[PDB]
């Protein structure tokens, strides 16, 4: 703060800034997928399939 | 798909993308025309018709 005060006056208040912790986490969940194929169908896809 | 699961935990569900047919029948019908002229139409406006 800055405050208006008479020459003879005394003093104002004591009046510092602050900054403040501001944070953002980064240990939670993943975003995953799974397709999970097989061997058989795998292996007629190469003939069956135009 | 594609979820959210935290980092030690498992693996999600099975997912995978599908094509499907369309099929569009050429078979059944047909766009025609005749004529019908005869043989003496054809001979009689050979030697008139300017």
């Amino acid at each position: 703060t800055a405050t208006g005060v008479a020459i003879t006056g005394s003093a104002p208040a004591a009046s510092m800034d602050a900054t403040l912790p501001a944070q953002l986490p980064i240990s939670a969940a993943s975003v995953q997928s799974t397709f999970t194929l097989n061997l058989k169908e795998i292996e007629e896809s190469k003939e069956q399939v135009t």
